[PDB]
């Protein structure tokens, strides 16, 4: 027709009754059997267009791309964020960060010492850290939570931290209380009522609190940077940014500044550790409730892989079935659900419906994650998701965790990378045992607003 269908939204309240609060995914997935692959939906007086399935996705994404690749910004994120750097940037401040940030998180994309090297160093500094903890009952919550973070110091500031350093604790304190408050349930009434926001403004002044206390760390390292930094040699993301700057001087405007540096950092902070943390958290989670999956991996590390070196990404193709699993947890995890909000780039024709510049586009990726055609019993964890009949990885075009497009996760090989390393370094040296039991211990996601979370759980991390 003209504009996308969907429910006639109730004055001032919008389609909050038919979304709910709990599952939004579902709620997506009833509606969009209801009103096709394309639909219309009110976030209060915000007008939503909801793409469910993998043909309205990849149309879009992939087809369309350069049309879908703006961000979409809710009422909180707008109060909550000053100044811009990656995730919440448009237009020619997003191209141009976007494209340094892919370049400089290459492999060799921050002088002599890889990508790769770093990941090696944590997953070997994650492993002594389970070690100390004598084989007895912990919530893998905090360890799991340092390696991912470290790995970020290390690529921003060129150096990783001890476990128990003051300024790390600091920056993962800070890190945690804002997933905290953005995982809190009642936290898309905001979304909804954006007048809340002025009457009840203690929410957005803590997480403004807390970038501003990670802003000025950042700008503490940046300095020192400043102090000793070599051109022709640089050692991480900062180095690369100020001699990105330095090219940038003719021609002043420039997007590279000190402040955009400092907005880059903390987005890479903050997209980069809980979503890796919350992965590897939930891995270990469902490795304890099948640990015949368990068993199969230890079977390929010690095969490929010995017990007298490290795994690296070499060893990936020559392990199909881990590989699978990685891939799996990912697939049946459905981390982000409906991924981060996107917007229309100008006013475009898709799927014979009129959809006007700026209007939010919500990308469901539940509908091609749990695709029934694609993985059969797709709300069931199963390896052979990612296998074929010989046991060889069989990749999929619904595999997108991370997205797709012109906005796709711009940490997605280093993620890759940290979980695979992680998680294969953790089995080549320790059996994961439950206090619990593997039948009494629930797996099933526990979606509280816009973010898929495991359950609480301990184990005890036995060294083979
Ligand atoms: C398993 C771990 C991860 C998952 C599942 C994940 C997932 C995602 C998703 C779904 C998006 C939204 C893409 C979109 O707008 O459609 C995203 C964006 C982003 N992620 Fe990740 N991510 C992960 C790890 C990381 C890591 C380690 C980094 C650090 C480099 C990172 C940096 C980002 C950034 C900077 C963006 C914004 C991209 C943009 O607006 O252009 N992510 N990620
Ligand atoms: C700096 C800030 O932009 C921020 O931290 N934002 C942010 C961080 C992580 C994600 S995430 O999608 O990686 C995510 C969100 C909740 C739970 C998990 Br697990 C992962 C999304 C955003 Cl907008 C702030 F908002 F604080 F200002």
């Amino acid at each position: 027709k003209g504009r996308p269908p969907g429910p006639t939204p109730l004055p001032v309240i919008g389609n909050i009754l038919q979304i709910g609060i709990k599952d939004i995914s579902k709620s997506l997935t009833n509606l969009s059997k209801v009103y096709g692959p394309v639909f219309t939906l009110y976030f209060g007086l915000k007008p939503i267009v909801v793409l469910h399935g993998y043909e309205a996705v990849k149309e879009a994404l992939i087809d369309l791309g350069e049309e879908f690749s703006g961000r979409g910004i809710f009422p909180l994120a707008e109060r909550a964020n000053r100044g811009f750097g990656i995730v919440f940037s448009n237009g020619k401040k997003w191209k141009e960060i976007r494209r340094f940030s892919l370049m400089t998180l290459r492999n060799f994309g921050m002088g002599k010492r890889s990508i790769e090297d770093r990941v090696q160093e944590e997953a070997r500094c994650l492993v002594e850290e389970l070690r100390k903890t004598k084989a007895s009952p912990c919530d893998p919550t905090f360890i799991l939570g340092c390696a991912p973070c470290n790995v970020i110091c290390s690529i921003i500031f060129h150096k990783r931290f001890d476990y128990k350093d003051q300024q790390f604790l600091n920056l993962m304190e800070k890190l945690n209380e804002n997933i905290e408050i953005l995982s809190s349930p009642w936290i898309q009434v905001y979304n909804n009522f954006p007048a809340l926001l002025d009457y009840f403004p203690g929410t957005h002044n803590k997480l403004l609190k807390n970038v501003a206390f990670m802003k000025s760390y950042i700008l503490e390292k940046v300095k020192e940077h400043q102090e000793s930094m070599d051109m022709n040699n640089p050692q991480d993301f900062i180095d690369c940014f100020l001699m990105k700057m330095e090219k940038e001087k003719h021609n002043q405007p420039s997007e590279f500044t000190i402040e955009s540096l400092e907005n880059t950092a903390v987005d890479l902070f903050g997209a980069g550790t809980e979503t890796t943390s919350t992965t590897l958290r939930y891995a270990l989670l469902l490795l304890l409730k099948h640990p015949e999956v368990t068993a199969k991996v230890q079977e390929e590390i010690e095969r490929v892989i010995g017990r007298n070196r490290s795994p690296c990404m070499q060893d990936r193709s020559h392990m199909p079935y881990t590989d699978a699993v990685v891939h799996e947890v990912q697939r049946y995890i459905d981390l982000l659900p409906t991924s981060l909000p996107h917007a229309v780039t100008c006013d475009i024709k898709f799927r014979n419906y009129l959809i006007p510049k700026g209007t939010t586009i919500l990308i469901s990726l539940t509908s091609v994650l749990h695709d029934n055609k694609e993985f059969p019993n797709p709300e069931m964890f199963d390896p052979h998701h990612f296998l074929d009949e010989g046991g060889n990885f069989k990749k999929s075009k619904y595999f997108m965790p991370f997205s797709a497009g012109k906005r796709i996760c711009v940490g997605e090989a280093l993620a890759g990378m940290e979980l695979f390393l992680f998680l294969t370094s953790i089995l080549q040296n320790f059996n994961l045992k439950s206090l619990v039991d593997p039948k009494n211990l629930d797996t099933t996601p526990v979606v509280n607003g816009f973010a898929s979370v495991p359950p609480f759980y301990q184990l005890c991390f036995i060294p083979v």
